[PDB]
């Protein structure tokens, strides 16, 4: 009949609804099967969440909920059903049901080569989804090729907003090497000089990084600590211009970019032989220094590499614009209770 479904040792507690489970993979966030979902005759990707022992996963977990229950867009990873206990006594874990995608670019990126006109629907799905994301006023924060899923027709979704945000552009600023969340790799320059990374461009400039990761199956600046990052950013970028250092108001952060030996920019097509002169004009733009200088997302789309695809009356907003949750564990356990309600029987 049915009973508390085990795969690697653990409770995985989905039935009757999701049989047959498969085991795919383990995070900090906890563990995710597939599994066939007898209702809509599918397999489904399902993850279980058990936050309740810590604020911070409980903030991410809440976040994620609710920015993926109130948004609708193809390129956007959608919630289909939440798993977890009647009641908050009983809650220990919650089960979150979303469709189930083939690969990721990350995985993508590993083992294929792209052609141009598969970097060229990509970063459009990327651009399209992020224009919605934005449009809601929200931050995604830690875009990176592992939360771009795939299924086998290359329809591309985005997913994980553990690390969202409202954007606040008003209380961006902050000091020199301000300590900061998100993945390393695809962080802005100015994460690490002074911003807190509430501006729409901190999104822009990981999908430049992603741009330019597609183009040659490696990391464009693969840093391997916090100052080391901007190392590699200015090491392509070069030194930034009289302009763009002025912006830098703060001191310390202004003093370090003059303390360093003159770099001259490296070439978009050294770097880039093979790639669509389009293409690099537009990764150029993306991978600004300067965060005000850096292009939009909507900018993005009509740039002329995007041509074939670009179509605003076919890239929706959100008609439901948007952090405040430093609350307890207990408080925010309840807040997930009701946002979990209506995936209930009843
Ligand atoms: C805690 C919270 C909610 C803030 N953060 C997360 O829970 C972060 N995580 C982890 C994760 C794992 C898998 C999928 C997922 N994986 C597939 N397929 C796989 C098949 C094997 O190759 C790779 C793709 N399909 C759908 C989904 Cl949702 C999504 C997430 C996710 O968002």
């Amino acid at each position: 009949g049915a009973g508390p479904e085990m795969v690697r040792g653990q409770v995985f507690d989905v039935g009757p609804r999701y049989t047959n489970l498969s085991y795919i993979g383990e995070g900090a966030y906890g563990m995710v099967c597939s599994a066939y979902d007898n209702v809509n005759k599918v397999r489904v990707a399902i993850k279980k969440i058990s936050p309740f022992e810590h604020q911070t996963y409980c903030q991410r977990t809440l976040r994620e909920i609710k920015i993926l229950l109130r948004f609708r867009h193809e390129n956007i990873i959608g919630i289909n059903d939440i798993i977890r206990a009647p009641t908050i006594e009983q809650m220990k874990d919650v089960y979150i049901v979303q469709d189930l995608m083939e690969t990721d670019l990350y995985k993508l990126l590993k083992t294929q080569h792209l052609s141009n006109d598969h970097i060229c629907y990509f970063l459009y799905q990327i651009l399209r989804g992020l224009k919605y994301i934005h449009s809601a006023n929200v931050l995604h924060r830690d875009l990176k090729p592992s939360n771009l899923l795939l299924n086998t027709t290359c329809d591309l979704k985005i997913c994980d907003f553990g690390l969202a945000r409202v954007a606040d552009p008003d209380h961006d600023h902050t000091g020199f090497l301000t300590e900061y969340v998100a993945t390393r790799w695809y962080r802005a320059p100015e994460i690490m000089l002074n911003s807190k990374g509430y501006t729409k461009s901190i999104d822009i400039w990981s999908v430049g990084c992603i741009l330019a990761e597609m183009l040659s199956n490696r990391p464009i600046f693969p840093g391997k600590h916090y100052l080391d990052q901007l190392n590699h950013i200015l090491g392509i970028l070069g030194s930034p211009s009289q302009e763009d250092l002025n912006c830098i108001i703060n001191l310390k952060a202004r003093n370090y970019l003059l303390s360093l030996p003159h770099k001259n920019k490296v070439p978009w097509n050294r770097l880039f032989p093979n790639a669509d002169s389009k293409a690099l004009d537009l990764l150029d733009k993306m991978l600004t220094f300067n965060p005000h200088k850096r292009i939009e997302v909507e900018q993005a789309l009509a740039h002329p590499y995007l041509e074939q695809y670009y179509d605003p009356s076919d890239e929706p907003i959100a008609e439901a614009p948007f952090e405040l949750d430093d609350l307890p564990k207990e408080k925010l356990k309840e807040l997930i209770f009701e946002e979990t309600a209506r995936f209930q029987p009843g």
